[PDB]
Formats: structure tokens, C-alpha cells, sequence
């Protein structure tokens, strides 16, 4: 089957593509041959641009899904390992391969010492974000033979050391900003808790990994690993589309993540909490963020896909709740905040017309917070889990059949042809 | 005007839009609601992604203009500062402005001496790309923070520069020479690269204008890949300085930027011109992975402007430093021939780009090979910079976030590992 | 207030600087020989020993001038041991010109690097106050003036 565009005049079919599941989609391809014009569609909201087998989200549903996967059941049952396996290769791992997998991540973790050189160069009260994408960015050099593609294994390693290495350069970022000793990983700790221990222990006594904390730690990762299309993975792949080396390309991703519309807001969430402060203060907020030319908005909540409640805030709430029973605290007034400022945002016809709910981001910083991470690794630690997702998303891109840079085309409203000026007649 | 999409049994109205020049576009910003489907461009080339009013091309007859003005009257008469001006601002410059811009460019050439301590993060065999990628990406955290989004877009222009200089003394073990605020942007970039500690440095005044020119026809290219991705990480509100080395990450990409530094590693393994048809045949041999680099464009379907002004400037910089001969040009035009009448080529409208040529003038420059990428890193950071203001000042800007169309697994449910 | 019975508007309206540290260190305002050999040593003083440098970088870049000033002087004791116990009067005299000599330098570097500066180093044809400016504000992009 196919659909029809029709333009000063002129018809051409298109053909009409389906997927496993989401909406049909019209193959514009050949669009500028058959009629002469683009597409124009600024934001990318309703441009396909790729195929995908890794995640499936149905945004008016509220449905997420890894290879086929329930994010619900996968945060209950999986380890953060079992996931990442999963989203690069595209099955879970029997146990054969999931020890093989294992050994290769800790076989990665450990960082070229000269590295330490590059943190170095940063002020001390940096922002962990500027430091995870110059120091990735710069990991990019230790690896040249990815300047290239070539080989399939070569692929499969670069993916590795990203996802291994990630989470050192990100504990030695926040171990930079404080002034405390860089910890190295530990090969008997799995990944949540390697994680927790590299950001943690101190050089006064052992560290005890706190198992509510690693089992918080691993579902956090599972919930942040990968989101399909948003924009800091469409950022690996435009990048990546080039045959650019995948460390720098990661950078690229992580660039993005840092603005506050995408993972910077989990940061922005918490500090909107507190700026509110307490309930009496949520109208004066709301009001601001319904005010036409005022520019506030309610971080953590809206979504470009989901018009729906976000399956990933939902865990969020849930695990808000039960990681602070299991420390013991009896209350947490920023997470009653929260929860009474949803339910006062989605009864208001601001927010039910243009279906915004909360997102991913309004729940996590004050499970992060209750782990005892600062609010300036919020989204750092968002980089970390997301690596998986950046790294097998770019996997996906570079090694499907057919690849091509990716270079779009614009609206020209610019000055019609003009002749050079001397600047004695300007 | 409308246009009309129909599909299921079912059409909608689309708007169609017209820019000053160029095709019309179709404004499928309410499809999903419309008719429930999302259009299918991988690769997006047949996307229009924004407006903008910075620079033109028309692919097909080989034009391209920056807020207006032709590539080579800009290339043939203004200073390159003019032209980042342009770039930035939409105007030319009078005097006053003029003197006012390179004087606020001058004032942020120098770096915080912090920056010492990157460059020895670095092994001394470090790619300069990759060097200049995570220097520029770590440059975000000295700045944490309209005028302030002009004096962002003015500390790149006026640091990348040096940034580069000193990443290339770095890899020759060479100290890092400073910005001299006597020189003009291309004077001193040469000096910066090239200036010894044991002697006064002297710039040549032929590769002070070579350079010139060669920094303009880099400086910006539409919605390029480095451009696009500059734009989409731009659009999440992100700090600049990491925009632009998200930039920097897809230049360096072969099918990209990287294709000068390729171009000249072809050229000199085919060595001379009775090596061509064994290449040749490589390139029309559909599976070898072997591309003729420095041909083909995703915009450009007829001779690139800026490479036809590129081969002027080898031939007349050659000259003007009284080489007679340069072997590696003399091949490039001959593979350039070759190519250009082979139905392999004129099929698929192949033709020389901007970095058949680039290279080439580099190294007559005295610029070494692994350094091409890096310098029009430093040129296309004007346009980086500009597009990023536009797309943010924009009215209406909203994040850049495109769908997928779903081929994977349905859905099922997870099984334990002992079960596995 | 006066200073060896001078009083400070003629010393602040007619003297070099270099003439009243003279006068507070030795009594008596300086003719031309005993000036000329008193700011030969204070030049001849100026330089730091290089590994000063290091102590910088103990510090933060927002670091408060006035700490790093503190802390690098003290550590500058470590440099002349023969200080730590002195009995010589000639050693008490060239202990107090290296003080004097050395502190614009400290100084100007503390300011230098909390703004990401390079350290610009004395220079012997500038005065006492002008290489102070000079050592503050110079920067390596064009010659200060
Ligand atoms: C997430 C997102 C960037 C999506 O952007 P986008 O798909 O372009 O939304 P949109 O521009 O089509 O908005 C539609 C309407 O909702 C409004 N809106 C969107 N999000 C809003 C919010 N959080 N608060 C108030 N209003 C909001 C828009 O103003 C618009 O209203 P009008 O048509 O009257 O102008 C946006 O909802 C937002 O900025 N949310 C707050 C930031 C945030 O939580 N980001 C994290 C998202 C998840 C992640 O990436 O981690
Ligand atoms: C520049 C570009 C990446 C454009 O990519 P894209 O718009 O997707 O071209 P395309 O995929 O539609 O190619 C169309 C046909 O020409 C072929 N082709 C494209 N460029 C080719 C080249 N340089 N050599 C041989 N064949 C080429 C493609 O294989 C395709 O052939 P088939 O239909 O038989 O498969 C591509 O031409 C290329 O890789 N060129 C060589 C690398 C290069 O010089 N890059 C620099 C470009 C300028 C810059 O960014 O600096
Ligand atoms: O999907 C999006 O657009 C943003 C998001 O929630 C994520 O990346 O986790
Ligand atoms: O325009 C493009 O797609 C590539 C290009 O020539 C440039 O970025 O200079």
C-alpha cells in the first residue's frame, strides 16, 4: 500500500511502511524527485527517522519496552548487566554468556593512568557534566583504530570499553569536585555496586556497600539505559552517521543530555522542589507556569512521545517509596511535595489539554538524593546508564545495511542574492 | 497554498511553505494528529529541519550564499573576520562595527591556564581532532553561565583558534605560543602553529591571504552533519561550548570533514596518475567499501563552488611561493577528469567537493596532514556558532526529537536467568 | 604621623616609594650611592625560585588572595634555612630585602592565578611601583604599557 502528496498540481505515491508495533509511516525518500519539494518539520516530532529494534515506546499508551521487554518487569527481575546486554545485543543472556559479558566489562573499567592529567585541567567546582563530556570526548584519542568501522568485534569493543569505562570517569568526576581521592573499580563488585563504591569509599576506611542502596543503584540504571529517538541518543547517531569515532560521539550524546528540556532536568527538578519549599507555595509556582510570557515550566513534567503517564515515573514513585522504608526514614518532605504538586498539575486544565504528565526526571533526583548523591551528579548519572542506550543505539545505526550520513535540508528565508559591498560604501 | 497527504482512506491539508529561494517544503508538523502516520527519512535528506537565513545553496545548479552574498566575491574580497561578522550578525560590517568586533575577538583569544593541564591528559600521539574535541567539550565548565549568548558564540570564534595551535604544538612537543593581538585571525593562527622559541616568527604574508581564504570557504554549510548535530544538542537548552564539540565529534567523521585528511592519504597511495584505473576500479567495484573521497555531496548535485575556488588558490599560491610543480595536484585534476567522465560518476552526479582540493593547499601551507580536519574545525566553528544562536533565539524553538519506526520484537515477557 | 621624624604628606607628595622603605629600614632617607645600591638589591631579589610555582597549584582558582599570600610567604621560609636562627647582622639586612624584593612577585602571581593568568615575571628597568603594575596586569598577547 501507499499514500498519496499531492502539490501545485502534481501527484506521487509514497510507499507506506509498518512496524511491529507504533504508527504506519510514509517513505518520503524520493519525495524531491517526484514532486520538488521537503518535508518541513522543525523539532523532528513527526519524522521517522530510522528503523529500530532496540526500544519501542507507544507514547498515548504509556508503554516502554526493551527489545520486546517490559520496562516494569525488567526493573522487578533484571540486573543493570542483564539489561545491557540485552539492549546492544538484542536477547537476554543465557548464563554462559552473561559470565562471558560480565568479565569483559570488568576486564574494561580500569582508565589509561594518564587520563588523570585531563581532570587536572578543571576547576574544582566544575560542573560533573563538563567534565564527563570533555574527559569522554577526550578518552577518544586513547582509541584511535575507532577513527574507523571496519570491523563487526572492533564495533562490539568499543561499545564494551565505553559502557565499562563510564561510570570511573564519572565517580573520579565527583571524586575531582570534592577533593577526595580518586577509588579505583573493584572486580568482585558488579556494576551498581562497583559504581557506588567508586563514588563513595574513602581512603580512611573500607566501604560498605549498602545493599538497599545497590539494589536502588540497579534499578535506577535499568530505568535511565535507554529511551529510543530522544535527543541525546539522535545526537550519537547524527554524529555517528559520519563514521566519526564513537568515543567522541558519546561526548556528543552527553552534550545533550546536560540541557535542562532533556536530562538536565532531573538536576532542575530538584532544585524547583526546593525553591517551592513547601506546599502553601505550590499556587504562586503553578500560576507562574500556566503565565503565557513567563517561560517557567513545571520541570519533570511533558514528554515529546508520551501523552501519558511515563512508565519509567511510575517505577520512580514506587522505588521513591520503598528505598526510603528500607533506610528507615519515616518521611521525606521534598517527595510529599512532589507527589501533592502532581496531583494538583494533572487536575488542572492547563496540564490535562496538552496531556502532561510526569516524566522520568520528576521522581529520580529524590531517589538520588536519598542514596546520598549530590544534586550536581544527577544527571551524570543519567549519562552513565544512558551510555548503554547511546552506545548499542550507535551499534544499531552504523552497521544496518544501507547506512547514510545524516544531513537534512532547511527553509531558506534568508537575503535573496546581493553583490559584495567594499566597506567604504557600508 | 496546500498540499494534500492520503492514506488509510483518509486526506488531510498540509501547508506549504515558500523561502526566499529554494524548493517549497510541506509543513507536516500536525500529521500525526491529521492522519495518524509520521513521515520515513532515514538519513533525512529530504527533511527540512528549520529556517534559517544564514547561507543558501542550490545543489543542483552549484550556488552557494552567505546572508546573501555569493561564496566567491566573499572569498575574493573580504577578510575573514568580515565574513564571521556576516556569519553571526547578517551584515557586512562598516568601519566602526568592524574595528568594534575584531576588538572583542582580540580581548578572548587567551585561555585560562588551567587549560595547560588538558593537553597532558593526552598521550603526545593523540589525533589533534580528538584533542581539540575534548578540550572544547571541557572549556564548558570555565563557563557555567542575548549578549551573553553573543559573548558565548565570541569566546569560541576568538578561543578555538588557539585551542587548535596549541593541540598541535602539544603533539610536536613544541611550546605553546600565545595569541598576539597584532595579528589579524589568519596571521595568527599561522603564528600560533608555527612560531619557534628560538626566533622571531615571521608570517608569510602569501599564506597570511591563502589562509584568509581558505578559513572563509570552510566557514559554513548550511545544515551540514556538524552543523545538525550542533543544532540538536543546541535544542535541549545545552551549554555552547559542549555544543561545539558535539560538532567537532561528527566533523571528524570521514564521510565528513575527516574526507581531507582521507583525500590526501588516497592521493598518496595511488601515487601517480597510471595507479588511477586500479583505483578507479576499486570505487565502481560495489562491495569494496573504497569511495573516491573528496567526491559527492548529500546537497550538492553539480560542481561544489568552494572546490572550484579551492583549485584556483592551489594553482595561485604554488605560484606565488615559485613552486612549478606539485605532483599531487597535478594528480588530483587528473583523477578529477577521470572520474568526471566515467558513467559511474555522472550516473549518480558525483563531483568534486571541498575537500578534494583542501588538503592539497594545506600542505603547501606547511600545515601537516593531521591537522586539515582541526582547521576547518577552527573555520566551521563561525558557523557552528551562528546557527546555534538562530536556532536558540528563535521563536518557537522546541527540542529537536525525531520517532523511529519500531521493527523489533513483540512484546514478551522476561524469563529468569536460571531458566535461560 | 611621621616616619623617622619625617611627615607622611612630604614623603607621600615628593619620595619614590624605594625612599621610604630605605628610610623605615635604616633611618635615614638615602643619598645617592646608598640609593642606587639598595634598589640594585631589591632588583637583584625580585625572582622567585621556580618551584614556587607548584605552591600555587596547591590552591583552588577562586582561593582568596589574601590565603594564598599567606601561605606561600610562610613556605618561602623553607628557601633560606640560614634564616630560621640568625646571629649575623648583614644576614638580618638581606633577609628583610628579599621580603621586600619577593612580595610584589608572590603578590602579582596569587592575583594571576585566580584569574587564569600567566605569571608575568619582574623586570629590572621598571621602578619598585611600576613593576608592580607591570607584574599585575601585563599579558601575553601584546607588551604592557
Ligand atoms: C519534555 C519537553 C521538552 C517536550 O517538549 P515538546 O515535545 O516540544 O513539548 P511542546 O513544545 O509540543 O509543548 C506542548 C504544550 O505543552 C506546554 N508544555 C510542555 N511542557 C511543559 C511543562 N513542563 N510545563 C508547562 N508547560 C509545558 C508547551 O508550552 C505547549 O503549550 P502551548 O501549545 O500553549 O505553547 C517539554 O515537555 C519540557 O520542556 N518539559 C520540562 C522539561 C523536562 O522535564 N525535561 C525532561 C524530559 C525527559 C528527559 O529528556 O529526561
Ligand atoms: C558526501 C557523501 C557522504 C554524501 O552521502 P549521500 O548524500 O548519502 O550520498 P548517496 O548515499 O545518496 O550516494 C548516491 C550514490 O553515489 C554513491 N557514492 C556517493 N559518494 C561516493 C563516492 N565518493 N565515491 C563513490 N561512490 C559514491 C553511493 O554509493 C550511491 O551509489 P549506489 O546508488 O549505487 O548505492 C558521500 O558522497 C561520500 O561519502 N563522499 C565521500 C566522502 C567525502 O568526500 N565527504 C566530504 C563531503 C563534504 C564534507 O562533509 O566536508
Ligand atoms: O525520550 C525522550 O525524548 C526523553 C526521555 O524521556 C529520555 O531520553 O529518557
Ligand atoms: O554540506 C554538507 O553536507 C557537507 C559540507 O560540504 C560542509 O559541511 O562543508
Amino acid at each position: 500500500s501507499t499514500a498519496t502528496i499531492s502539490v501545485d498540481g502534481k501527484s506521487a505515491e509514497m510507499p507506506v511502511l509498518s512496524g511491529t508495533l507504533g504508527p504506519d509511516v510514509i517513505d518520503i525518500r524520493k519525495l524531491p524527485a517526484q514532486l520538488g519539494v521537503f518535508t518541513f518539520d522543525p523539532g523532528y516530532g513527526e519524522t521517522a527517522a530510522c528503523n529500530s529494534k532496540i526500544t519501542f515506546i507507544d507514547g498515548d499508551k504509556g508503554v516502554l519496552l526493551h527489545r520486546g521487554y517490559p520496562i516494569a518487569q525488567l526493573a522487578e527481575n533484571a540486573s543493570y548487566e542483564e539489561v545491557i546486554y540485552l539492549l546492544l545485543n538484542g536477547e537476554l543472556p543465557n548464563k554462559a554468556q552473561y559470565d562471558t559479558f560480565t568479565n569483559t566489562l570488568t576486564n574494561h573499567t580500569l582508565l589509561h593512568e594518564q587520563i588523570r592529567n585531563f581532570f587536572n585541567g578543571f576547576r574544582r567546582d566544575a560542573h560533573p557534566m563538563a567534565i564527563l563530556c570533555g574527559t569522554v570526548g577526550a578518552l577518544s584519542a586513547f582509541y584511535p583504530d575507532a577513527n574507523d568501522i571496519a570491523i563487526p568485534a572492533n564495533r562490539d569493543l568499543a561499545a564494551m570499553r565505553l559502557i565499562a569505562k563510564i561510570p570511573t570517569i564519572a565517580a573520579w568526576a565527583y571524586k575531582y569536585t570534592q577533593g577526595e581521592a580518586f577509588i579505583y573499580p573493584r572486580n568482585d563488585l558488579n556494576y551498581a555496586e562497583n559504581f557506588l563504591s567508586m563514588m563513595f569509599a574513602r581512603m580512611s576506611e573500607p566501604y560498605k556497600v549498602n545493599p538497599v542502596l545497590a539494589r536502588a543503584m540497579n534499578r535506577i540504571l535499568i530505568l535511565h539505559a535507554d529511551h529510543e529517538q530522544n535527543a541525546s541518543t539522535s545526537t550519537v547517531r547524527l554524529a555517528g552517521s559520519t563514521g566519526a569515532n564513537p568515543f567522541a560521539c558519546i561526548a556528543a550524546g552527553i552534550a545533550a543530555l546536560w540541557g535542562p528540556a532533556h536530562g538536565g532536568a532531573n538536576e532542575a527538578v530538584l532544585k524547583m522542589l526546593a525553591r517551592i519549599g513547601k506546599k502553601e507555595n505550590i499556587p504562586a509556582f503553578i500560576a507562574q507556569v500556566k503565565d503565557k510570557n513567563s517561560g517557567v515550566k513545571l520541570m519533570g513534567f511533558g514528554h515529546r512521545v508520551y501523552k501519558n503517564f511515563d512508565p519509567r515515573a511510575k517505577i520512580m514513585q514506587q522505588t521513591c517509596h520503598e528505598v526510603l522504608t528500607e533506610l528507615g526514614i519515616k518521611d521525606d518532605p521534598l517527595l510529599d511535595l512532589a507527589v501533592e504538586l502532581e496531583k494538583i498539575a494533572l487536575s488542572d486544565d492547563y496540564f490535562v489539554q496538552r496531556k502532561l504528565y510526569p516524566n522520568v526526571d520528576f521522581y529520580s533526583g529524590i531517589i538520588l538524593k536519598a542514596m546520598g548523591i549530590p544534586t550536581s551528579m544527577f544527571t551524570v548519572l543519567f549519562a552513565v546508564a544512558r551510555t548503554t542506550g547511546w552506545v548499542s543505539q550507535w551499534k544499531e545505526m552504523i552497521e544496518e545495511p544501507g547506512q547514510r550520513i545524516s544531513r537534512p535540508r532547511q527553509l531558506y528565508i534568508g537575503a535573496p542574492q546581493r553583490d559584495y559591498v567594499p566597506l567604504a560604501k557600508r
